[PDB]
């Protein structure tokens, strides 16, 4: 078969699945989880370890031998993907408690210069196996950090080609892919059901997604209010220099609810007793 | 003022400019040229150590200390940017000769998965101070190395932002942007004067180059053949996908001289002598 890095195996006692697998710090006796990747990684560990936010994951420690390990903080309620497969919906309230985790974490993201491009239910873990929780986002392996462009334009453009001076129009609006990932979550939480699918249509995915034209069923969505939807089609907007940013996204009415930002605050206040050191008052 | 490095001094006697000095091998006592950066430059050293052309410059040494230098091979004839100068024109035939030059070169270039990003005749440079002589290509700072849109292509677009499949359509055309400059580059070569300027105009430099509406005055193309503004008028195409590549440009009948050819293949003997080994007959 295989063994574990002796290096690892010094510091951490393995375990079952959730590639994933549980672990024991040997200092504290504590559950972590260890991602295991078969031998990027390294921008991605950087990435991990100058972001400090409580909605995006921590790495707790890194090994690079045959396979690199990253040791993360263990999320006991597992991935977001469980809670809305097949066509499995979350009430309204969780779908607002989970996504106004997910902007803040993603608005957090923007503020610092990152875009992670692979937003999905399988990427959003959350904390314990109760519904009112922390969530967190995780797999950074695909972010990119925010040129190229802004180095050409302080030249004069006498041999600059067309299409270089045509892209000054959309330039720095890449952040804005986030937002169209965290539409289609929203909708996926809110429905059970995906706003694009090959399942019983006509129309190819790609013409789908271009066209903006998500599949709405109303006896589905009459269960949804008002404000929720209002929402979805504001961040599902085929023009990025149109679509909802994190900060339109957070202002919106449906994210305007005292009682969800209280049950947030509670979980975090819960989450950080552990750690909290006294303070000078 | 300031000092050179002990390792440069220990190998090289430095001269008068041409930031470019020339300098003297102390092994050969051979006539190098010094390019001094100062303090993306290692990707340079990388791209130009790997590639091998004729009409691409060679890296002779390096040297990472207080600045970057760099040993590069002697070109006395200098730039081609003060042969055109000031309304200077050359000869239809010199034009030719250097221009297919520079067409091998980014051939060359693209055949091996890099962009120049910067050409212009202040990056071609002339072996000799004689009209006929071999050109180099030169400054590889701005160039690109030929993606995460694959990487993303092969997953289910579900979650997949518009204009990210929108952008499949044109991805692949960087390499256009060359062929631009080089239709440029071919236009101030055969006329003296630029295709696109701010001189005498009332329409900005930014929709002259969208429009692709070169600035034509037949007093001054006259004497240019209809053969040479033929491939120009292919080069400068707006639409990168239908623009010329370097291939088609080597087939346009403007190329399809044996005249041209013969003096080039005469100029590579002629530098080449000087190195050959005998061979096995
Ligand atoms: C709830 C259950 C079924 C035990 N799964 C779970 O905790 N899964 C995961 C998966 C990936 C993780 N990655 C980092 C941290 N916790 C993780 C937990
Ligand atoms: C012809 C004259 C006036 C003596 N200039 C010249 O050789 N200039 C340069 C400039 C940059 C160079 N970079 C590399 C190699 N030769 C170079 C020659």
């Amino acid at each position: 078969m295989s063994v574990y890095p002796k290096a690892l195996r010094d510091e951490y006692i393995m375990s079952k699945t959730l590639e994933v697998k549980l672990a024991f710090e040997r200092k504290t006796c504590k559950k972590v989880a260890i991602k295991i990747i078969s031998k990027n990684v390294e921008t991605e560990i950087e990435i991990l370890k100058k972001l400090n936010h409580p909605c995006i994951i921590k790495i707790k420690n890194f090994f690079d031998a045959e396979d690199y390990y990253i040791v993360l903080e263990l999320m006991e309620g597992g991935e977001l993907f469980d809670k809305v497969v097949g066509n499995k919906r979350l009430k309204e309230a969780t779908c607002k408690l989970y996504f106004y985790q997910m902007l803040l974490a993603v608005q957090y993201l923007h503020e610092n210069g990152i875009i992670h491009r692979d937003l999905k239910p399988e990427n959003v873990l959350l904390s314990s196996q109760e519904e009112d929780c922390l969530i967190k986002i995780t797999d950074f392996g695909h972010s990119k950090i925010l040129t190229s462009l802004m180095r050409t334009l302080c030249g004069t453009p006498t041999y600059l080609a067309p299409e270089v001076l045509v892209s000054v129009g959309t330039a720095g609006y890449n952040r804005a892919v986030d937002c169209w990932s965290l539409g289609v979550i929203l909708f996926i939480c809110l429905s059970g059901y995906p706003p694009f699918s090959e399942h019983r249509t006509q129309v190819s995915l790609k013409d789908q997604i271009t066209s903006g034209k998500y599949n709405f069923i109303p006896e589905v969505w009459a269960e949804v209010s008002e404000k929720a939807l209002d929402l979805v089609k504001k961040l599902l907007v085929v023009d990025p220099k149109a679509r909802f940013t994190t900060e339109e996204a957070l202002r919106h009415p449906w994210l305007q609810d005292e009682d969800m930002k209280r049950k947030f605050q509670d979980l975090l206040s819960e989450e950080n007793e552990s750690t909290a050191l006294p303070q000078v008052l």
